[PDB]
């Protein structure tokens, strides 16, 4: 327990500060180990509550051991900050940002299950941020009490684990740090049981056995591990697992360390009453009061704790081997700064200089009971933040040349994040971890607070600023529609990042930056902007009705007089052309000379068609045509207006299910009209044309076309695999994967069926730890090979569902009901 003054004092000596976190796979013991640490070293102040993000630990070392510290030191006291980052192990972004404020890690590894997958994934992440590790093989009790392991066996398991780790380390750690591998002999690997409350390091033993009988420790600890043996008989040290007579010799580690431990377990767990007292007498393990009447487990726990207090071993490695802000910021400053390595600020970070311009990294915002408020949490890398001081909050985006929506505000208060409690402080010098009240609105998630103008931003998580999620929105009571329409306009004004629009299928669509963004946009819309009961739903997809080939036989249809008859056929127009029609290159409003040249010379159509085309449909200019290939027909030109209108009709709503036609060309092969106008007017022709087209259409191997998005995702070469996994489950098709010379992030491009997209952006982030950054756009129509008229096929399923939704007959009228024989 300390006072704000006491605390502030600890903060001045940043050489004696340790910023770290416990890295561990699930269930390996991280929670219990940290509590172990908190119970002995945890710090308190001597009602606002917050979500614990970090804890302060206090540890004082001996004048001697303090000399074992190969790094600038000042005093015997140390302030250790145990940062906490346990959510979604996969989400590398979320994690990395958090690990970024630490300089060291206590890597935990189970004795039995050793180094595994989740383990090396976090260890590799750490190395990524240039963090130095130390290991603790935990749950050693498990190996004994359960597996009945033998001394040489256990040693082997440890050696194995230690070796595995180092592979990960050397194979990935930067050379700019020097061999950062872990060595049991050098005291950077601990062994113990977090649960039972005991652990040890080679150093602890070597040091003890180093004064009991004056002998140097450095030398001694090198022997207490590896292939060094001590022949009891010869009274000498050997490097041979066999003596002169070739006879077996016991390893130093097993002889002087493991053995004492193994004996204590046997003598206790076997209730050997007589040996216990003496065994304890030789190890100098003194028990008090009632403790002398414990048995088995209950006694073993008490003894081991008194013998090898787990805290001491862990605290030792942290103080003697994990770097101080000073030591680390020197070789970590590069990566932490987006700007030039010679910049003023980048150099301050290098120097953990408190007198410089502020370089404060906001790691994340944290929820408090201070009424919806969030205190900013992070590290002061350069300069010193002060309560009141004005600061330049620099968002994820910001750049020194653009007002870029910066934010120059005043730190309402600087505070210590003591677990669930905060304590007001005046200022805080570089190298410390700290919390800030008053930046709730100006920033969300990562950020940077500088006091300089040339000051660039520090390496923070990047954002998603493209519309990647959307839903259709409808009012529940028809009469509120105008309120929804007005609300949608309001929503947009108040939010530069929201997008609203009308779907081809007449729906109000609202798209957001990510799921959460969308969620609030909807809440805001329903209860504020429009204030009306809404109905959110997956938007309805539009399809196109087309033909795969020409009518298998002339389509014939007689008017309701039986007087007039149309013989036509249909065939598929080419995509290139439909596209030209659609993009306005082949336009109905252009002079004929222009249109004629284009279709004949650039799109290779017969030079005589352009003059026979009667119209484009639907709406006069759609990618569908009526070419008059008749001949001796007398009054052929008297019905033109009717045929055109009938065409504008059939193309707006095809026969498969009322969707627009696309790429359809109808050839009016022949017509046998009447002689008098009385029996050929509108009412008689339209019905014949319309009907005959449907007949032609249906007879031309009809098909449906589905809309398809073009999606572009930028993501880390590692997570790039998730992109593929999701896309495979959604009929997606990869178009290209292009590398970036410096591996800052590959960019994958692929086609994703629109009807295969609801929830995609969400699934993408899940399969990539939010590492992938998508953006998508409508790109093209694509014919489905399946048969639209067979309810079982993908297409038939679609049509079925559609007709159903529409309240149409579920069955699709075959061509015959449109065809007219004899
Ligand atoms: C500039 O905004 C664009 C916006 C105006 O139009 C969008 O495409 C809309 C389209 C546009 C085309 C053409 C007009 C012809 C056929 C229609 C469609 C019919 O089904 C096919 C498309 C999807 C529709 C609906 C299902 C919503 C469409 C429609 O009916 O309008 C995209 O082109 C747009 O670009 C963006 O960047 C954000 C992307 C939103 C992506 C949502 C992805 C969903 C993933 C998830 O929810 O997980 O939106
Ligand atoms: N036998 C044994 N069990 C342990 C030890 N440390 C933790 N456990 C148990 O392992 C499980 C997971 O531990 P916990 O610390 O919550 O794991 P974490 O998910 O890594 O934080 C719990 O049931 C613990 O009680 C240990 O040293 N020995």
């Amino acid at each position: 327990a300390f006072t704000v003054d006491q605390m502030r004092s600890l903060m001045d000596k940043v050489t004696n500060v340790r910023n770290m976190s416990v890295i561990a796979h699930v269930d390996h013991g991280k929670s219990t180990l940290t509590d172990s640490l908190v119970q002995r070293a945890g710090i308190i102040s001597a009602g606002i509550t917050i979500k614990s993000t970090a804890i302060s630990l206090y540890s004082e070392m001996s004048d001697e051991d303090v000399k074992e510290i190969k790094q600038k030191t000042d005093g015997n006291s140390f302030l250790i900050n145990l940062i906490d980052s346990p959510g979604h192990v996969d989400f590398s972004s979320e994690v990395t940002a958090a690990l970024r404020v630490t300089d060291g890690a206590l890597v935990v590894v189970d004795t039995i299950e050793g180094v595994c997958v989740q383990t090396e994934t976090v260890l590799r992440q750490a190395l990524g941020e240039r963090i130095k590790p130390v290991v603790v093989i935990n749950k050693v009790d498990r190996a004994l009490l359960e597996l009945q392991v033998s001394k040489e066996d256990l040693y082997q398991t440890f050696a194995r684990t230690v070796e595995s780790v180092n592979v990960i380390v050397s194979t990935y750690a930067d050379e700019v740090l020097g061999d950062v591998q872990v060595y049991p002999a050098r005291g950077t690997v601990a062994f113990g049981s977090g649960l039972h409350g005991w652990a040890f390091t080679i150093r602890q033993f070597a040091t003890r056995y180093a004064k009991k009988f004056g002998v140097d420790k450095a030398k001694m600890m090198d022997r207490l591990w590896g292939d060094s043996f001590f022949n009891p008989k010869t009274k000498k040290w050997t490097n041979k697992d066999t003596d002169a007579e070739g006879k077996p010799l016991e390893r130093a580690f097993n002889m002087f360390i493991l053995d004492p431990i193994f004996r204590l377990f046997t003598a206790i767990m076997n209730f050997k009453k007589d040996e216990i007292p003496v065994l304890l007498e030789k190890l100098e393990i003194v028990l008090k009061g009632d403790e002398k009447d414990l048995e088995g487990k209950a006694l073993l726990k008490v003894v081991m704790r008194k013998f090898l207090p787990a805290a001491d071993a862990l605290l030792e490695m942290i103080v003697l081997h994990l770097p101080s802000p000073v030591t680390a910021q020197a070789y970590r400053a590069e990566q932490l700064y987006e700007g030039p390595a010679d910049d003023a600020n980048c150099i301050a970070i290098k120097n953990c200089d408190p007198k410089a311009d502020l370089m404060l990294y906001v790691s994340k915002m944290v929820p408090t009971s201070d009424k919806g408020r969030f205190y900013a949490f992070g590290r002061v890398f350069a300069g010193t933040v002060k309560s009141g001081q004005k600061v330049r909050i620099q968002g994820p985006n910001y750049v020194p040349g653009k007002k870029d929506d910066l934010f120059i505000k005043a730190i309402q208060r600087v505070v210590l994040m003591m677990g669930r409690f905060v304590e007001p402080i005046d200022d805080c010098p570089a190298g410390n971890i700290i919390g800030l009240v008053g930046i709730d609105q100006f920033l969300l998630k990562t950020g940077t607070l500088t006091t300089s103008e040339t000051a660039h931003n520090m390496k923070v998580m990047k954002f998603s600023v493209s519309p990647v999620v959307q839903v259709a929105v409808e009012v529940k009571n028809a009469n509120d529609l105008p309120k929804l329409v007005e609300g949608l306009k309001r929503l947009s004004k108040s939010d530069p990042c929201v997008l609203t629009y009308m779907s081809e299928s007449g729906e109000h669509i609202v798209a957001g930056t990510g799921e959460l963004h969308l969620e609030i946009c909807l809440q805001d819309l329903e209860h504020d902007h429009a204030g009306v009961p809404l109905k959110i739903s997956p938007p309805v997809v539009a399809y196109r009705e087309t033909v795969e080939s020409e009518s298998s036989q002339t389509a014939l249809s007689k008017s309701p007089n039986k007087h007039n008859r149309i013989y036509l056929k249909a065939e598929p127009i080419d995509e290139e052309v439909s596209l030209a029609i659609e993009n306005g290159i082949i336009n109905p409003r252009d002079d004929f000379k222009a249109r004629a040249r284009i279709m004949a010379d650039d799109y290779g159509w017969d030079v005589t068609d352009a003059r026979k085309i009667w119209c484009f449909g639907p709406d006069g200019n759609g990618p569908n045509l009526v070419i008059d290939q008749t001949k001796a027909v007398q009054y052929l030109h008297e019905i033109k207006d009717s045929v055109v209108a009938a065409f504008q009709w059939a193309t707006k709503e095809g026969p498969i299910f009322g969707e627009e036609m696309r790429s359809v060309r109808v050839n009016i092969l022949d017509v046998t009209l009447h002689a008098d106008a009385i029996h050929r007017g509108g009412g008689q022709i339209i019905p014949t044309m319309r009907r005959a087209t449907y007949a032609g259409f249906l007879l031309a191997d009809p098909k449906i076309q589905e809309p398809v998005f073009l999606v572009e995702i930028q993501c880390p070469e590692q997570a790039v695999g998730g992109i593929y996994s999701v896309l495979n489950k959604k009929r997606g098709q990869v178009v290209s994967e292009e590398q970036r010379p410096g591996t800052p992030l590959f960019t994958v491009k692929a086609y994703l069926p629109v009807n295969e997209s609801f929830g995609f952006t969400g699934e993408l982030r899940q399969a990539t730890g939010g590492q992938a950054f998508p953006q998508m756009v409508f790109d093209h129509w694509s014919t489905l090979g399946s048969d639209p008229l067979d309810p079982t096929s993908k297409a038939g399923e679609i049509v079925l569902a559609a007709r159903k939704r529409h309240g149409m007959k579920e069955e699709v009228p075959g061509w015959q009901e449109y065809y007219d024989k004899l």
